[PDB]
């Protein structure tokens, strides 16, 4: 079946817990595979040690820039950027996992977890999974955001990997 992966997240050096994500490889296999491999670190790089750098309350929590840690960087397992696979899955509510980008066909490693329905991103960002477990952790992360996206705590993915 679809991969299950995890992110263990600290805030200011203390653990918040685990976010478990289902990756919809059935619908977006290339996008799911990128995220899966970045969680395991098996290509020699990935999310371990990187941050949630942009968090906006009542919107989303964004992470995955493991090169620049500021939202300008990141890279995929295929190359620096890769195409929008499809827009079949929609931003239907809290818990949606979707690719951050800088316009059409600029997927790398940055991603976000929605804390509300973000329907205006449909057809613009590739949704590729959702939160199976740990929405409590996501709500904690969300609470350390601001309107500008600047976080009020240092939010770090201390560990990550694949469960199945
Ligand atoms: N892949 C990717 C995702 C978000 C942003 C923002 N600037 N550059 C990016 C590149």
């Amino acid at each position: 079946g679809n991969p299950l992966v995890y992110l263990d997240v600290d805030a200011n050096g203390k653990p918040l817990g685990r976010v478990v994500l289902e990756l919809k490889a059935d619908v977006v296999p290339k996008t799911a595979e990128n995220f899966r491999a970045l969680c395991t670190g098996e290509k020699g790089f990935g999310y371990k040690g990187s941050t949630f750098h942009r968090v906006i309350p009542s919107f989303m929590c964004q992470a995955g820039d493991f090169t620049n840690h500021n939202g300008t960087g990141g890279k995929s397992i295929y190359g620096s950027r890769f195409p929008d696979e499809n827009f079949t899955l929609k931003h239907v509510g809290p818990g949606v996992l979707s690719m951050a980008n800088a316009g059409p066909n600029t997927n790398g490693s940055q991603f976000f977890i929605c804390t509300i329905k973000t329907d205006w991103l449909d057809g613009k960002h590739v949704v590729f999974g959702h939160v199976i477990e740990g929405m409590d952790v996501v709500k904690k992360i969300e609470s350390f955001g601001s309107k500008s996206g600047r976080t009020s705590k240092k939010i770090v993915i201390t560990d990550c990997g694949q469960l199945s």
